């Protein structure tokens, strides 16, 4: 069965609140002991998110190790990301250091700083290139080198120096930028232009470190990133669209961090999102368009 004739089938019936709550209910359970530790307060966003201790990133100094954030093995597929949540003030350092540690040559962002009038995440990258920042906890240099704006991203690039060696590498920075503020976005299209690039960037390669992938807590549209590249994949893998069971691959993923996929409009996209990801892939450019009537409804 075409996941296209699932997707009708559940949006007819109106089920999407019920798979997305058999997810929930099915979902992996592991201990997540050292974010829970009372020195690790302050380096959580949330209270309820947590990154599983089988699957965490490890910082490399013998300080405090922990960051929020989580490996995502992708076995079958054969890539792997990590999922994170936005930098906090208290965190930027920590970030920048498991990019450089982790050998990363992408980050992935998909959040603005402010939303609904709230801090999301940290100001944890320049936005001129002539105010550089310099993280004194981790001893690294960040500077903004280019960036390019466009309608629904934005891509930087940014240099990252390691001031204990001065080695520097060169980091990716993909930022969607135009996510609304509530609900998801209405057509995939502008969501899978975003990944197309990221993929053509290289930064996906197995030469590299995982990418880095975040919103504000990592697991909702950071959820959906991951998961729409790895069905993906492994449609290709395959070579059959239809052996692949999208609530399989994001019980997968939820192996390895917790509530991957948050809202059940969240799972709806993700599923649009592989589909039109699919049709365009095989040949149908009439899924990127968003022809709308004249309306002025604000
Ligand atoms: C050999 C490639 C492979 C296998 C698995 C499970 N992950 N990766 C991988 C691929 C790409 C990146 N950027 C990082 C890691």
């Amino acid at each position: 069965m075409e996941m296209e004739k699932e997707f009708e089938q559940i949006d007819k019936s109106g089920s999407w609140a019920a798979i997305y709550q058999d997810i929930r209910h099915e979902a992996s359970d592991f201990p997540c002991r050292v974010a829970k530790l009372p020195k690790n307060k302050n380096r959580n966003r949330y209270r309820d998110v947590s990154p599983f201790d089988h699957s965490r990133i490890k910082l490399h100094q013998e300080d405090n190790d922990y960051i929020n954030a989580s490996l995502i093995k992708m076995e079958e597929a054969q890539r792997s990301y990590i999922l994170t949540q936005g930098p906090l003030p208290n965190t930027c350092g920590h970030f920048w250091e498991m990019v450089w540690e982790q050998k990363s040559r992408g980050v992935v962002m998909l959040n603005r700083v402010m939303e609904k009038g709230s801090l999301k995440c940290a100001q944890y990258w320049p936005q001129k290139e002539e105010k550089e920042m310099i993280f004194e906890d981790t001893n690294l240099k960040l500077t903004l080198i280019s960036e390019d704006i466009k309608s629904y991203y934005t891509v930087r690039q940014l240099e990252l120096e390691n001031l204990t060696t001065q080695e520097t590498r060169e980091i990716l920075h993909f930022h969607y930028t135009t996510w609304p503020d509530f609900g998801v976005p209405e057509s995939p299209a502008s969501f899978l232009n975003f990944l197309f690039k990221v993929r053509e960037s290289g930064s996906l390669s197995p030469e590299h470190g995982p990418v880095v992938v975040h919103c504000s807590a990592g697991i909702g549209r950071s959820g959906t990133f991951c998961l729409a590249d790895t069905c993906l994949l492994l449609m290709d893998k395959r070579k059959d669209p239809s052996s692949v069971d999208i609530k399989k691959v994001l019980l997968e993923m939820r192996k390895f961090r917790m509530g991957l996929i948050q809202t059940a409009d969240q799972l709806r996209f993700s599923y649009l999102a592989v589909i039109e990801g699919a049709k365009f892939i095989m040949g149908d450019s009439s899924v990127q368009d968003q022809w709308k009537e004249l309306s002025h409804e604000d």
